[PDB]
Order: C-alpha cells, then structure tokens, then sequence
C-alpha cells in the first residue's frame, strides 16, 4: 500500500484536445493501410480552430491531414461538433511485430486557422492487424506461436515500484531467452511499460485490475449488478488509456473472479468500443461467452483433469470437443515454483503440432521475495509468513524463471 | 453398405471417376444397391466405394443419395478422406498421434484430425489395425483414443478372415494357398491373409 507510482502535474489550455483514438485498415495484402485518427475537444467551440495530424517515419513526413471540428451525422440529432476523424492513406507500410517492431510517430496538433498552435499531443504508431480467422489468432496475416510469460510488478527492495532500468532488464532478459509476449498478471501496468514493449518489440495482455478469488463461490461479485459499476470502471478506464499501443494485442476482464453477468456486459462493451483486439477471460471454466480464445490455467497436455462444474480438458482434447472452433492459448502453464519445468518439452511438442495450440504463458518471470536483514544489515530473500503476517502461503510466492534479482533459475 | 466401385489401380486414382463418361456406369452402382438394401434397419450408413480417389462424380452421387434418403450418413475415403463427398471422417490406417504426411493425401494424427481449422465432423477409421499375421499391436493406444475423445467414434478393423484358398499335397493332403501358389501371376503372395481368423474360422 502507499503512493506507488508517478506523481505529475500537467498544464493544458482551456480550448484542448482530451482525447484521441488510432487505427489501422489494410487491403488484402498489406501494400496499403489507411490510419484513422479520431480527435475530441474541450472548451470553447469556433470556426477557426482546426485539427492537424501528420506522421512521420523518423525525421520523414509521410502523411499529413487537417480539416476543421465536426464530424458525420450518426443519428437523428446530427453528429458531434467536437469531433473529427482524419483519414490519411499510407503506401507501403512498415509492419509491427515482436520480430521487427516497425514504429511510425504521430503528431497531434490542435491550432488556429491562420495556423497557430494551442498545443500538441503525439504517440508511436505501430501498423498491425490481430484478427482470429477459421479458428486461428493471426498475425498480420499469419498464425502466431505465443512464446510468453505473466509477469508481476515487483521488486526486492522497492516494493510494487517500478523504474526504468527494471523494466529494460525484464525485457532484455525475456527476449535473450526467447519470449515473444507477456501477461500483465493481473492488472494495468506502469504506463511506460507499454511504451517499452512498443519499441523492443513484444506481445502484450492488458488486464484490467479484477480477481475476487477468496469469495466463494468465486462468482459471487462479479455475478452481482451492485457490482458492475465498480467492475465497468476498471475494464473501460484500462482500455481508454492503452488503446492506441500496437503492443497490446489483446484484452483480457481480470483473473479468478468465476463466470458472472458482469462479465459478459463487459466483454460486450470492448466488443463494441474495439473491434480491433480479441478478448480473453479465463474465469468460469476458460471457454466461456465471455473469452474470444480457450485460454486455460495449468491444463495438461494429455490428462484430463475432471474438476465438476470447471474441468481442465487435455489441451489436445479441449480443441475437438462439439462445437468448439476456437483457438487455445494457455493462460498460465508450467508452474516454475522452484525445481520445476519439467515436462516443458511435451507442451511445445503439441504447440508445434497442432495448429490451434498457439502458445501460452509461463507461471511466472520473478520471484516474489523481499529483502530481509539481521545482525550486520546483512540482506536475505523473504516470503510468505517472514513479517509475522498471517495468514500467509510461505513460499508459495515464489515460482520466476529469475531469482527477485533477475539471476536466474 | 458400399457400392461396387474400386478402381485403385489407376493413374491416378481419380481417372475414371472425375471423367463424366463414366459416371452413368458408377450411376448403376450406386443407385441398385441404395433401391436394394434401403429397407434394413441394420444399414446405418452409405459407402460410394473404395480406393478411387476423389472425382466430380462422387459428388454427384453422395448428393443423389443425400436427397433420396436423408434417414443415413454418407462415407466416402478417396481423395484424403475428409471430402465434400462424405459426412464422416474416415481414413484408413491413420495413426494415434503419428502424423504421415503425404503430399496431397496427408494421414494426420487421428486427434489431430478432429480440431484441423474448420473440421467439425465425426471420426470413424474406415480401415485400421491390419491383422496380418502377427500383429496388432498398439490396439490399445486406439481404443484409448476412441474413449478420451467423443467425436473419434471407432473403426473397422481390417480384416475378418485370411483370404486363403486351399490345396492338395501327392498324398491329397489340403493345404492353405497364397498369392501365386496358382502360377497366378502377378501376385501379392502373403497379403491377403490380413484377417483376425483364419479362413477355417479358427481364430488367431
């Protein structure tokens, strides 16, 4: 608990823009994309004020739009006043992939009609398509494999404090090692997270801040109407500010909360708001209404594991069950606790195979422990129960790839 | 039920049977048998034949029956087994979890053949687990297939009986016959005694 993060403050013009949403559309061959930048404005409305958007390939300039406030008619009672879309064509573009992340840099400026500037708002742009087709999450046209990892916010000295340093050291060492994404386990992260990933060139999950996995049943909350308010906030207000990341390539409502209502009004709002991302749940049993892949927690590869009401097929056999056409991706797999991975070889062995086994994600980068004294101010790894704090699950925070410190396992 | 129409030994497969000249001929083969037998209640599916490959005409006459007699399934094999000409999956000789890639014809892993993009249908292996001699081995991975997936439904096993043919020694004594033991010539000797008993119905 505390004040964990960032504190600004920012100055801004009373005629402003307040907001800004990106896009990207491609003929059948990615030899031509169109970027659709819509912009909203606050304060006093007048003719002269215009919006000019232009972006840029480095120090080159490579499309360039104004026009003035006011867009379509989408109703009967007109359009809005304070709102335009731009509609710049863009030949050739450079594609977006953790292979080869490809960044373009819009500017954002709001002026006068003579031409004079009220103020500018920016951000790197990232040409992609994410689409899921006959069964399968592509890619800007192909089939990725997932190679990725959840990862938490933390540090053994600092806390849940990111920095910089940190956060390039996780992304060094992920990409040393062969990861291709990562899971924000399970909350929104530091913002500049996501601007590291844009650059260095790997898949992100923005999950939004919901686990109520100590209610019982699990459903409890998020199957309650008082609830979807205080839920609604964390979903929409998560994907209001992340939106324009090329990183972020999909969408997921939280973790361990069960399968309630609140959850399928959710996925719906996304739905609608972004069509351009999938969306993921896993809660309920992981092939819910709620959750545009299968994405289960821990199933194995051949054994199927029974539970009532939420199994956990074989993922060989979850595929092919009646009906299903979707793609699975596993959430969270091969439990890194320890002297653990073992087995790991038998998973990638049926992700190579099987074209709807795209991948997943390891449980987990680091290690949970803190830092602990004694005698000389001589540091330790501590964990569960090492404050005096109870309850607690001992070790049971420990399960990285990487020791708290970033050494590894 | 399977029609009368096997043309294997072509090049390819497929020759006769995508040439409409010959569909009037296979038309026959089809339809009589569907007017003959389509009161059994033992008949639950229909077969367009064997080892043709895969041409226009089965997909003409998996149609005719479709609209004569809705009340069964129709299977046909060639051309890869999962074809618009056959409601069912059904390959012959695929493996547990072994993919045989062949080009064109590939025999995927049967449990990988169920969630292929787009696949939705049954599997039943039209041929499997071929009985010759001394074999039989690896029954059990399949059976264990069959009760872990619900849409891998079983299988024919290949095949019932030897198709042995009985001799005489000087002395008149009876003797088991095999490919060539005629002066028949070509033959494939020991391949037709693929059966899990022996022609004397005495089992192996």
């Amino acid at each position: 608990s505390g004040i964990f993060r960032d504190v600004s403050l920012l100055h801004k013009p009373t005629t402003q823009i307040s907001d800004f949403h990106v896009a990207t559309r491609f003929n059948d061959d990615f030899s031509r994309a169109v970027l659709e930048a819509e912009v909203q404005m606050c304060g006093e409305l007048r003719d002269y004020l215009r919006v000019t958007v232009s972006l840029w390939q480095g120090e080159t300039q490579v499309a360039s739009g104004t026009a003035p406030f006011g867009g379509e008619i989408i109703d009967e009672r007109g359009g809005y006043a304070d709102r335009v879309t731009l509609r710049l064509n863009v030949e050739n573009p450079k594609l977006w992939s953790a292979e080869i992340p490809n960044l373009y840099r819009a500017v954002v400026e709001l002026h006068t009609a003579d031409g004079t500037l009220i103020e500018a708002e920016a951000c790197d742009v990232g040409f992609r398509e994410v689409r899921i087709e006959n069964g399968l999450l592509l890619l800007n046209g192909k089939p990725l494999l997932i190679r990725g990892v959840n990862r938490h916010e933390h540090h053994p000295l600092h806390g849940q404090v990111m920095d910089e340093q940190t956060m390039v050291q996780d992304i060094l060492l992920m990409k040393q090692n062969n990861f291709n994404a990562v899971r924000c386990s399970h909350y929104p992260n530091h913002p500049l997270w996501y601007t590291l990933c844009d650059r260095y060139g790997l898949y992100v999950v923005d999950e939004a801040n919901i686990e109520t996995h100590g209610m019982v049943p699990m459903n409890r909350l998020t199957d309650d109407p008082r609830w979807l308010p205080a839920m609604s906030e964390r979903v929409t207000r998560m994907v209001q500010r992340d939106r324009n990341h090329p990183s972020v390539i999909i969408w997921s409502l939280g973790n361990e909360s069960g399968h309630g209502a609140n959850h399928d009004a959710l996925y719906r709002w996304i739905k609608s708001v972004d069509p351009s991302r999938p969306v993921q749940y896993e809660g309920g049993g992981a092939d819910t209404t709620a959750t545009d892949i299968i994405c289960p927690m821990y199933a194995r590869v051949d054994e199927d594991q029974p539970f009532p009401a939420v199994p956990k097929w074989s993922i060989k056999k979850w595929l092919s069950l009646p009906g299903e056409t979707r793609p699975l991706i596993l959430c969270e797999y091969a439990h890194a606790m320890g002297n653990s991975l073992g087995g790991f070889a038998k998973y990638w062995q049926a992700f190579r195979q099987y074209p709807r086994l795209q991948g997943g994600f390891v449980w987990d980068w680091v290690d949970q422990s803190l830092i602990k004294y004694d005698e000389n101010g001589n540091p330790w790894s501590a964990y569960g129960g090492d404050f005096g704090d109870t309850p607690n699950d001992r070790q049971f925070c420990m399960n990285g790839l990487v020791f708290a410190d970033r050494t590894p396992h």
